[PDB]
């Protein structure tokens, strides 16, 4: 495939110091995994900046999405379009620390992956969703058994992600 610059975790996992806009604008995955909420209300972190990215379509398209569906559980995803960035979003809520939800349904939540061949995706639950990064890591590579290019924004945080990596 075209990801170029990851560090190699494990026979599946791979990371990368990026911007996950810039990451898929230069590669066009088939799939980018937002890091949703139930409502899709795409403010901030990973999801804000997507949504920017394409110009509010994101947006218009998840408020149709709820409007027709109801909102998506914790640990629970859905397909949508990558507009100009992927051929498709996998829009991926894992639990919020900073909303008081169980962090036991990370797992659940790196689960909905194992229906992709491949992606390009940020840490679930980590940054402004309240939980620990390195947890995070953990809990994808102990779960996700698909090919995932995962793309850390903050430097720092992705060379302690490295450092502590076991
Ligand atoms: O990748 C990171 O550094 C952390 C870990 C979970 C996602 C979070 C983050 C932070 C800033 C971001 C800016 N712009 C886009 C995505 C971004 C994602």
């Amino acid at each position: 495939n075209s990801f170029s610059g990851y560090l190699k975790l494990t026979d599946n996992v791979y990371i990368k110091n990026a911007d996950i806009v810039e990451e898929a604008k230069k590669v066009k995955p088939t799939v980018v995994v937002n890091a949703a909420n139930v409502y899709l209300k795409h403010g901030g972190g990973v999801a804000g900046a997507l949504n920017k990215a394409t110009n509010n379509a994101m947006q218009v398209e998840s408020d149709d999405y709820i409007a027709t569906n109801g909102p998506l559980k914790v640990g629970g995803s859905c397909v949508l379009s990558g507009h100009n960035l992927a051929k498709h979003c996998l829009h991926v809520v894992g639990p919020n620390v900073n909303k008081g939800e169980d962090i036991q349904l990370l797992k659940s939540a790196y689960e909905n992956f194992n229906q992709h061949e491949v992606l390009l995706a940020p840490l679930l639950s980590a940054g402004i969703f309240g939980a620990d990064p390195i947890h995070s890591l953990r809990v994808c590579v102990d779960t996700v058994r698909t090919n995932v290019y995962l793309a850390v924004f903050d430097k720092n945080l992705y060379d302690k992600l490295v450092s502590s990596f076991l």
